[PDB]
């Protein structure tokens, strides 16, 4: 009684970071090199757009208000009712072409987004120019580490003592542990390793077992993996390749998100995959998710 629904049919070019709004029935996600932020009600079926200056790779929610995201290298702030956006905090300033990419809040409030070097085509780009960072509800910054080749999705265990990590290039979810007071992380290991078939590890979310869903992008499927023992528990596939992300949403977080994208497809990939950039749902999972935490500055 697993089923997958294309249920947005809106053609984005590359969507990415879905989070689950419930307060509104939304689901907010970007798509990347349309320099959007979109808002989608479940109910009424609308979407809201706020275009930006740059591509934008992940969206959150603000407790106090409205949203954050990252635009270009920029931790962004949104408020959505007279469509303003401002500078919270710039990182690597350093750098020439690099962009953020995924981004998430930890269960203190604090927005993790690593970045990369910007592509001339989907994985090819100059490597290692990556890093971490985080943006403390002070509106500071900590950088974690460097040499990332394009940071990924990412999540925390229910029990806040551990942070899950992809760098999309080193085909493995890493593990780090997190103290939940400080925001601080160490001890980085391997807890799974990518199959060849599940191609590039691309966005994360855990469920409320503590497992971890993660996106294969160019593998059509989200893959369910326990990162205690680093085996896969699970498989479902979707009619499209370009899987990006997943979050948990709906009716007590039992409903499974899914973003993709068309970017990079041929002609015939295009036909092939008439859904691709669309949204797509997965309910019968037998599990649920967890909320999202909201940025806490
Ligand atoms: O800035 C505006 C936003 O603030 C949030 O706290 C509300 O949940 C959104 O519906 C609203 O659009
Ligand atoms: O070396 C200085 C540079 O270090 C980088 O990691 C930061 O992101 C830059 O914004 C900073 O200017
Ligand atoms: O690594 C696979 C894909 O992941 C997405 O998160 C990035 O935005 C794309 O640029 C990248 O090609
Ligand atoms: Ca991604």
């Amino acid at each position: 009684s697993i089923k997958v629904e294309c249920v947005l049919r809106e053609n984005y070019r590359c969507g990415e970071s879905p989070v689950w709004e419930e307060a509104s029935q939304s689901l907010l996600f970007v798509d990347i090199p349309s320099k959007i932020i979109c808002r989608w009600d479940t109910v009424s079926n609308q979407v809201q757009r706020v275009a930006v200056d740059a591509p934008v790779s992940s969206v959150a929610l603000r407790q106090l208000g409205g949203y954050v995201a990252t635009i270009g290298t920029k931790f962004c702030a949104l408020n959505w009712e007279n469509q303003s956006v401002f500078v919270l905090a710039m990182v690597d300033e350093d750098k020439k072409n690099n962009r953020f990419n995924d981004g998430k809040v930890d269960p203190a409030g604090r927005y993790f987004a690593g970045t990369m070097a910007e592509e001339t085509a989907p994985a090819v780009l100059e490597r290692h120019q990556g890093s971490l960072y985080s943006l403390f509800p002070d509106h500071s910054v900590k950088k974690y580490f460097d040499q990332v080749d394009i940071s990924n999705g990412l999540d925390w265990s229910l029990d806040h003592k551990i942070f899950y990590y992809i760098d999309s290039l080193s085909y493995t979810v890493d593990a780090f542990d997190y103290d939940l007071q400080t925001g601080q992380i160490s001890n980085r290991r391997i807890v799974y390793k990518m199959e060849k078939d599940e191609q590039i590890p691309d966005g994360m979310c855990i469920d409320a077992e503590g497992k971890l869903w993660v996106a294969c992008y160019n593998g059509g499927r989200v893959i369910r993996l326990d990162p205690e023992t680093g085996k896969r528990l699970q498989t479902v596939k979707l009619p499209v390749d370009k899987t990006t992300s997943c979050c948990f949403g709906g009716k007590d977080y039992s409903e499974m998100y899914v973003t993709c994208a068309r970017d990079g497809l041929n002609a015939e990939g295009l036909l092939r995959q008439p859904d691709a950039g669309n949204i797509f749902k997965i309910t019968g999972l037998g599990v649920k998710g967890i909320a999202p935490y909201s940025y806490a500055g």
